[PDB]
């Protein structure tokens, strides 16, 4: 189960860079300085890294310090071979964006989080990303009254409109993926999850432009099922870029490594992606527990990796197995792939075999045999 | 606090009609008629009663059987008053529906369950509704292989597509909502949320046809926030419907009377469908808990109304008040509603006041004011 | 992974022999005779069934009837070898445990409550039933004003402490199981988790006789670490029997098969239990889907026993793993075990190096090394 | 609706102290000198203030900066009038305890947490508070085999132990509170709700030291329903002490001002406190929103105490309300406070009245009148 660059895993700076601060705790990790990140991911097989804006470059930095900070990055990637397919802005640190980016009540300030994603949009298209992310975390309220949501929404199409406007403009090769994420740090976050994001996309200017990354802990958030919302984002069409990692329920946002949390719903997560053939990049959007030091920090970060592949393996085994093709067809998922009515509506209507001649008794006796194909599904990913 | 057929109040057949059975217990009361139920609605002031077919005709009913109970029902909707607005199918309850209707695997149970729907929907046109609601109650899984989404997501495309080829092609005025919930009586229920709803709605091939009919306590069972749900909706033009009811957070479908449950959440749902204009009936999907007898039924289903009249007071109150609009403008709700760059993108790029002259340390050292508008909120809920 | 009696694996009557009844449907199986499902479930290897009193004596069955109900069963249990480890009473069920059974409003209710649960006291131990389960299902409520708790808790401890003094007076070898369960079918149900039955146990006349029969599905549809509050209990010397099952999270009551929700929890569920040296009954309370035919209901419950076998064997390998032997002492899994202040407080105070001349800032650099051990833990579960 | 010191309103240093830094953010508040939060919180008619240890005294200060900073707090209570009643240790921010304090695996992080806690307690009783609140926040674990939770209780009890062998050793009057939290930091914290932390406290070796600091939110991240909990913790005689906030249901530790999130959970709440004559501390533990700036701080403390004040008017006239005094009569929860059997067990099994002749069809067919009571609270929670 060795990761390769070929199998596109990639990491955030701030997820193996992530010092530990939570809530209630000081840093226990010092600082990683993003070259050594790239180093030490390319070492484990990574094939590339995503930022935030301020990960790469502290916030306030001068051109010129700018200018530096990118320069020691292309340096690493080049050294490493490592890419750079997503990148993404942080509207949610400064105390600035304590009311959101886009939807800020404030004006000046949505106007500020436009240049500023701008800004860094050049700097993807520069370092070669595919993706721009937009987790629009502060966008929300803790109250009723602070946030009309209607509006927020016209704000939020008007900043994404505006920057499919400027991509498009500038004949950038880059489209937008939105992450929805249902609550914290506001209380309620617009967007709250994958559905709303997909229908809210459809309502911008250019749909086309954007789709969605959704991350398994967020969907969980919500005590959802992510690989249902993954077949909706691939159904859509609009998967554009995944966040990996792990969550124990609804609690807060933990980014465990990818395979904790929901082992089962990761097994069928694998799956869908692998059968779907979704292309993109396996990103993982972890924190290693605050406990570990660097040594489990690397860990941490292999273990993504690692995870992935078993399941991998064990999902492949799965399907490829002819018990579980025949306990497929046993539970009608072949009939379930067949249209309901490629007869049409006149013919259904006339049919009385769907109706009036239906046997309901005899229908409603047959059973869907699902419990044998679960097990055999547990027996894969147990290898037993 | 006294409702009247202005108020649009309507109630679902199966709510006041619910015998109290539950996965641990038998029925507590007594089959309503449904004669009954429009007579004691009508005299606490509904507008109005809802059904599914099952509630009206009993599933296995003559088409003299169906005859008389549609004229019967008839018979006390001209008695009383009371209209229509909505019917929906029940694909759900019929053991023939225990892996779905529109998207069950088997196929005979897909075509059987369009045929049901659109035997309703000719009577539901027949009794005047306006709106026909698809509650996909057994669309979904307990297991991850049992139901390919994506294919599952194909089906009920098909199915809603049909079903709008049919209205279309009989020149029905009618509009579909579909109904989402997140779970229960599946694992998973597709389309769980508001959101995914509106998602798979823009796929359909005449998108305009339907809508949403969101519940209350069915969003809160994803922990979301029902009122910021229903602003996504209006915003998409697709608050066809709305079911009102109360949710005692993340667990079984609780189906309380309105108010009960999250009682701000509410507060909060009123002032916007009333902000908002909704026009659309206010529907109870409730259950009078099993613990009540009859009159405990009739007391709750008043509660419903009373509990939207002193919110809808409250908010209005809230609204209304010089206090409140100045502390709206002390948030600035006022610049919520402001286009960002009305202006356009070249000139928010030439802005230097967006960006290089932006004083970020001003701008987020400014309060929000959000917990003084809060109280006030609160102390208008309250009557403070 | 062949369960034998050896296993102790045990099922409720209800279980295999849910009809498959749900809040939204009709019954998908026929009723199963409880004959038939001990020949059934001995033939899978289960070790034993245990029942509510009106699982195998209908209600109001005569005393000729339950005399002939009884001894049917007492012949199917000779017949197979099965044992009856365990019985509860379902003070649930009927119209009138509506508002519960010992703390129903209803002072006559709770007297009948009580000698309908001390008729199958009596049954339980002819049967040879070591345990008496007690769920109250109904003891709880939907609104703030229906139940006073401390009176509630008044007539819980009340009811126990006459069972208690019941079971004393007769010289039965027989302790009582609180089981806890968080809400459904009441909106909350009082002694929601195993924490507040432990606690009131504590207030019990005769503590001694009663301790917990958590349920996996129940703990954590309060998003409680189950293996967590299973050591609690272990370490209160009160798991005196367990109830095994799969639960997807914070929603309705799944009782998935055990193995099915939460894999890793179960995992450590079954580590826990094996290494604890847990000697009791492995009762699965579980539902086979209602999806499923009679087959699959066998399949499911096999499935129950299969997964807890699976992860024995795993959970085994991993504590046996001289890897994770070492891990466990990298991660001071051996420091947990020793005493904090063996040398007393005295001593403790007087040690400088517990606190002025203590490296704060080394100890704290030190990592856990907790996520290279939970990989090593994952590798063991996956048979990696 | 104006507090007075009678009152007994407390906050938390932490609570309008709190800069604003959460897990996405930096501060958006300067740090509060305490001698201004006193000052300010008495002037808004606080009854007293309470500490972390590490909020009065930073971190690793010197005896004589210790002096300092305790003699400017005394001066500003002295001042004001204000109290210190409660007092608690900070086990959670410092990186040395990331693992946990009294539980930590390494042992010597467990003496300097205690060690930590002693120096804490002897400042307390200085500044004459009457309980010594613990929160371990840090006790608990991310994965399952990096805690073995019956060592941990182990670890627990006897720090808890010396805790209370310190307290006797000393004289000191000053009593344990125990504040569980299901999680957050920690993935799952031990004593993760109000029935573990209660039924842990009675395997102390002196039981009658010990309490629970029950919180609002913290019960409700469990989903649990709080007045019940709290209704426990009064029957049990440990309720020493009581955390009051606001949070939206199942997610990250919200913190809301009281009579925020679930506000008839909060009439309820104060309803039984008033009625059982709670006469401890009314302490906030909230944190006022990022969003806000120090005028919205005070604000937000402000209606901390309003809301409570107006919930308990609505509450005391609830139970005054004749007509509310009737409704619980008709659903009887005057025979709830009865004893279900004070006529013994034998009288009770010679009752054919309590079986053999209980008619209970007819005791099934009452109906408890639960929601006409529940809407008479509703109303008069509303002032309708
Ligand atoms: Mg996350
Ligand atoms: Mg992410
Ligand atoms: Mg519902
Ligand atoms: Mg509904
Ligand atoms: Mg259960
Ligand atoms: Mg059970
Ligand atoms: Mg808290
Ligand atoms: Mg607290």
């Amino acid at each position: 189960y060795q990761p390769t660059p070929e199998d596109r895993f990639t990491f955030g700076l701030w997820t193996v860079g992530w010092q530990g601060r939570d809530p209630f705790g000081d840093a226990t990790r010092r600082a990683l300085d993003p070259v050594e990140s790239v180093r030490r991911l390319a070492e484990l097989g990574a094939h590339g890294v995503t930022f935030h804006d301020d990960d790469l470059i502290p916030f306030g930095s001068s051109d010129s310090e700018r200018e530096e900070h990118v320069k020691r990055f292309r340096q690493a990637l080049d050294d490493t071979g490592m890419k750079v397919p997503m990148a993404t802005t942080n509207l949610f640190t400064h105390p600035v964006f304590k009311d959101g980016g886009f939807t800020a009540n404030d004006r000046d300030v949505r106007r500020y989080a436009l240049r500023k994603t701008i800004r860094n949009i050049d700097l993807a298209v520069e370092l070669g990303a595919e993706t721009y992310v937009a987790w629009g975390g502060r966008e929300g309220a803790e109250s009723g009254g602070a946030k009309d949501v209607r509006d927020a929404l016209d704000r939020m199409k008007e900043a994404f409109d505006l920057l499919g406007e400027y991509v498009t403009s500038q004949g950038y090769d880059i489209r937008f993926a939105i992450e929805p994420k249902p609550n914290e740090p506001r209380g309620d976050i617009l967007l709250p999850t994958v559905g709303h994001a997909l229908a809210f996309i459809e309502r911008l200017e250019r749909p086309e432009l954007y789709g969605v990354n959704p991350e398994v802990g967020h969907e969980q958030m919500a005590g959802l099922n992510f690989p249902h919302g993954i077949a909706q984002a691939l159904w859509a069409g609009k998967l554009f870029h995944i966040d990996l990692n792990g969550q124990n329920g609804i609690k807060y946002d933990q980014d465990l490594r990818f395979g904790a949390g929901d082992l089962r719903a990761a097994f069928w997560l694998v799956d869908l992606l692998e059968s779907a053939g979704y292309s993109g990049p396996r990103h993982f959007d972890f924190k290693p527990p605050r406990t570990e030091d660097f040594d489990g920090v690397w860990a941490s970060a292999a273990g993504c990796m690692r995870n992935y592949l078993i399941l991998k393996e064990r999902a492949a085994a799965f399907r490829a197995d002819p018990e579980v093709q025949e306990a497929l067809r046993a539970s009608r998922l072949d009939e379930l792939a067949r249209p309901t009515a490629a007869d049409g509506l006149q013919a259904l209507l006339d049919d009385r075999s769907a109706f009036e001649e239906f046997d309901v008794d005899a229908a409603a006796a047959r059973g869907m045999a699902f419990e044998r194909l679960d097990q055999l599904a547990m027996d894969h990913l147990l290898g037993a």
